[PDB]
């Protein structure tokens, strides 16, 4: 008996690691959630075909409120796998599920998969230069989230890049675009007026990482705010001070304005 | 006409993604580099057997000085794969290779795989709370680098965690242990006296991420400095203030002392 947390990766069913696949194929029961992220290059059917098992999809409520009632019971007498997009423990609250497993007397194992958190390396920005990360959440009712703005401010003051996860409402089939995130940031800027995010701010957009042809674009907010970056998911990055080689890659690979090559040391 | 940058993942030969494996199998030539890091849980022979292709290993010089003479010429008229440990382009020097490909008229695509940068999520520490990353380098001769100490200081004062990559002499298959890293940090503290790393500092050690049996341990330096964390590779993390959920995971999963629930939250 055992419970495996297995990541499926960034874009399609083949982003799962060989290790994850060989283990999932031999499990007795397979569960999964698809609300923490969007795998734009595959379908439940294609994933089921690859693993050769029927997959029971769980909702956020099933997991957060009933993981110990739906999954763990079976894990006490069978080999069970719980699949998630990307890496199962990145930008999710699934780590806490391992504590539930322990209390239920179930041993758990984690199988990693490519995560957007490290895939941003394809933007050419040095991974070690990324600071604190944040999530741009959709405003709801009278509540308008703004914490992500302070994160950018804090990182930028230290010359660090800021990775911005974008909101997702899987049940409503809503996936926040980089465009919508930029619009929200501009509104927060008008409020706090910190000079953190304006029309002249350089940003980087990465869409559908994991696919063979992801959209990688760099430029000023005023020019990219209404640009079509293709289907979701999207992630937005606000670079800090750039190293020359970072600027070169942004220009050569992400189509950034050649003027950024002239860094102000 | 195509060059594929393919990540091998975290630890052994099954950490490559299904996508990376199937693409590599289809390539006419397969190259690999093991100087940015090593794949401690496998061997070149096992990787070759899995891919079913002869693998030409390239040294740091082969790549940095002659990538365009060794790899690109073949990629100009064949499908070529370039394997790297972890996730491609996380290593800072990798990105520029895509520019070389472009200059040579060769198309390049990136096939991601798990990176230690994202795998640290298995420590229970929230990914968004990680700040700037650093590498602990062995001192030598009259050179005593200490920039990694400053990184911890700046992250911690902002309540952020610090991921510390440990020194590796790939060519010599030699790894710096978390124990050695802690001893070095205590030495730096004795020199700078910034109150950044002491016997009372809480640290987290993650060894052999990617394995089904990684070592995940959390506790105070005074107690972990001489503890055996198993075979390499080791990663050291100096958490910033903890969210109670992070602390509870460290206690339940990483064997942290109950004391962290009142001292580090
Ligand atoms: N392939 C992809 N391309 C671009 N952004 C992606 C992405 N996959 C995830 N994201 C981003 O991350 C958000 C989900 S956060 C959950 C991330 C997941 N555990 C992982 O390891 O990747 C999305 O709303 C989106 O903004």
């Amino acid at each position: 008996m055992v419970l495996y947390f297995i990541g499926l990766g960034l874009y399609d069913e083949r982003d799962i690691t060989v290790k994850g696949l060989e283990i999932a194929k031999k499990c007795d029961y397979v569960f999964a959630e698809f609300y923490t992220s969007l795998m734009a290059g595959t379908t439940l059917g294609r994933i089921q075909k690859l693993i050769g098992k029927e997959i029971r999809v769980l909702s956020r409520e099933d997991v957060e409120l009933n993981f110990e009632n739906i999954v763990l019971p079976l894990a006490k007498e069978n080999d069970v796998a719980f699949l998630t997009p990307g890496d199962p423990l990145v930008a999710t609250t699934h780590a806490e599920l391992r504590i539930r497993a322990k209390r239920a007397g179930v041993e758990s194992y984690v199988i990693h998969a490519p995560s957007i958190y490290s895939a941003v390396g394809i933007t050419g920005l040095h991974i070690y230069k990324f600071g604190k990360s944040a999530t741009v959440a959709y405003p709801e009712g009278n509540w308008f989230p703004t914490s992500y703005y302070d994160v950018i401010k804090e990182n930028a003051e230290r010359g660090l890049h800021t990775l911005l996860f974008l909101d997702i409402k899987a049940e409503k089939n809503m996936y926040m675009t980089a465009n919508e995130a930029m619009e929200l940031l501009l509104k927060v800027e008008d409020m706090k007026k910190g000079g953190v995010f304006t029309d002249d701010t350089l940003v980087v957009v990465l869409a559908r990482a994991g696919s063979l042809n992801p959209t990688i674009r760099a430029g000023y907010v005023k020019d990219l705010i209404r640009e079509d970056f293709g289907d979701p998911p999207h992630i937005l990055i606000v670079p800090g001070k750039l190293h020359i080689v970072e600027a070169e890659y942004l220009v050569e690979i992400a189509g950034a304005p050649r003027e950024i090559l002239r860094v102000n040391v």
